[PDB]
RNA sequence: UGGGCCC
RNA sequence: GGGCCC
């Protein structure tokens, strides 16, 4: 977005310095070009003269303004996508009860009982369990008074900036390109879940290209469903964005919320309101308070769904700005936030679409390396979605999600102290698709020191997961 | 850390 | 309570 004001206040909000990610035995074997993100201004691995505070907010390069015609076109696209979306999901979008918003429903997982509470509770030393009863599904006086203000639409808040402690390519670690989490207040997440939680539940349940959303998917079983779909098409594109989250313009966000979350679609009048509070935001980072116009905070409830929805509308908007007669049947797409796979039988020109995404403030680039522009003919077996390739399983004849070995090495090279055994078992569930030999190699530095699931046990587990039939057919 | 999915 | 993706 656009940074409009940078206040210096006396109250300092501390951020998590020093990584909790420790090198594992595998790090010495694989030596990956990956490492924990820089968390301190004077980190020894940082490039000379690089101030960490400056790089964090370098993504904020302006809140791009749209003309009336682009806004009317956008409204049209948001309405058209909203039509398809609500046609599939239905219109049972009435507010969730407090109990349901805390504990979740079918499709929506419960709120995390002991994550960050946000502001101003962070300045009071309070955990989430001090404000909200997660077992009973009830809230205390503080949250209830805040819910009263949100009912009245008078609620004001700030976002707590957190440095994302994560494994990153050493280039971005050296560039100081640490990603940040905008931690929102716990009552905000609660109310957003009350306003749009049922909608979010229905989205997860109905994931697939029909609604253009992979939010709620299980790549183990759904790679078959998505894989067969996109292979059916002449052209497939792996479209990359740069700072997709931050570059959502206030025009696009506002219109999207107005078109998708209308009361005629079953929503409470405040669904549109609570989401609109995400457009213009105040962020607290240490000594500085930074006011931003545009972009989406990451700690928001439904941030992935909002991003997914926007992604769908962007692609429709771009094509309609360049071509005539472009409808929702003209192409097919799946997304998960910024991650996107597009396909069509029309030889569409995504290189020509670049400026049309720029009118929304988005920069599209080919994922297929730094190759000279978007090209045609590419299939689903060439693209990457959710850091996973689409690869045919020799034996079963099903698509499987395959991660790059360099990434799997990176993941296995670092762990939070004491979580290493548990990490190995979950990552095994990812590594199984790389094949028996590569599976053996990835866990080779761990043999004798930990329990490593056999290749056979996870392969038979995956076979049953993707389909109960072929597992029984093997008998 | 939010919206998943997995143990 | 972890891990992955986003
Ligand atoms: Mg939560
Ligand atoms: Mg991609």
């Amino acid at each position: 977005g656009l940074i409009v004001d940078t206040r210096d206040v006396e109250e300092r909000v501390h951020v998590m310095r020093k990584t909790k990610l420790a090198p594992t035995v595998a790090h010495g074997v694989f030596n990956p070009e990956f490492g924990p993100a820089a968390l301190s201004n004077k980190d020894s691995r940082l490039n000379e003269g690089v101030v960490l505070d400056e790089v964090i907010f370098s993504k904020h390069k302006g809140d791009t303004k749209m003309s009336a015609e682009d806004k009317a076109l956008f409204r049209r696209c948001a309405a058209d996508y909203a039509s398809r979306l609500h046609s599939v999901l239905g219109t049972a979008n009435a507010p969730l009860s407090i109990y349901e918003a805390i504990k979740g429903v079918d499709g929506l997982d419960a709120m995390e009982p002991d994550t960050a509470p946000g502001l101003p509770w962070a300045l009071q030393g309070k955990r989430r369990g001090a404000l909200i009863d997660f077992e009973n599904g009830t809230v205390g006086p503080e949250v209830e008074a805040a819910l009263k203000l949100m009912e009245k639409r008078e609620y004001k808040f700030a976002c707590q900036t957190f440095l994302k402690d994560e494994i990153r390519p050493m280039e971005k670690v050296r560039a100081g390109k640490t990603r940040i989490v905008d931690v929102l207040p716990v009552e905000h997440i609660l109310y957003t879940r009350m306003m749009i939680g049922r909608f979010c539940a229905q989205m997860h349940s109905n994931n697939g290209p029909q609604i253009g959303s992979a939010v709620g998917c299980n790549p183990d079983v759904d790679w078959q469903r998505f894989g067969t779909h996109f292979a059916q098409y002449r052209n497939v594109w792996d479209v990359d964005y740069s700072a997709f989250d931050a570059n959502h313009c206030s025009d696009a966000m506002n219109i999207m919320f107005e078109e998708v979350f209308r009361t005629e679609f079953g929503f409470h009048p405040n669904a549109e309101w609570i989401l609109k509070t995400l457009v213009n935001t105040e962020h607290a980072y240490e000594n500085k308070r930074i006011t931003v116009e545009g972009g989406i905070p990451s700690g928001c409830s439904a941030t992935s769904i909002i991003n997914t929805i926007l992604n769908n509308i962007y692609v429709l908007y771009a094509l309609r700005r360049h071509y005539e007669g472009v409808e929702l049947d003209t192409y097919t797409m799946i997304s998960y936030g910024d991650d996107i796979v597009v396909a069509s039988d029309y030889d569409l020109d995504f290189e020509a679409l670049k400026p049309h995404f720029k009118s929304l403030g988005q920069t599209i680039t080919p994922a297929d390396k730094s190759d000279k522009g978007f090209v045609l003919g590419h299939s689903i077996t060439d693209v990457t979605f959710l850091k996973r390739h689409f690869h045919m399983d020799y034996g079963t004849g099903f698509y499987k999600p395959v991660m790059a070995s360099k990434t799997l090495e990176a993941i296995l090279s670092f762990a939070r102290r004491g979580t290493i055994q548990e990490k190995l078992i979950s990552v095994a569930g990812l590594a199984v698709h790389s094949g028996p030999d590569e599976y053996r190699r990835l866990f080779e530095p761990f043999q004798g020191l930990f329990e490593i699931p056999s290749y056979r046990s996870l392969y038979l587990r995956w076979v049953n997961a993707v389909c109960g039939d072929a597992a029984a057919l093997a008998h």
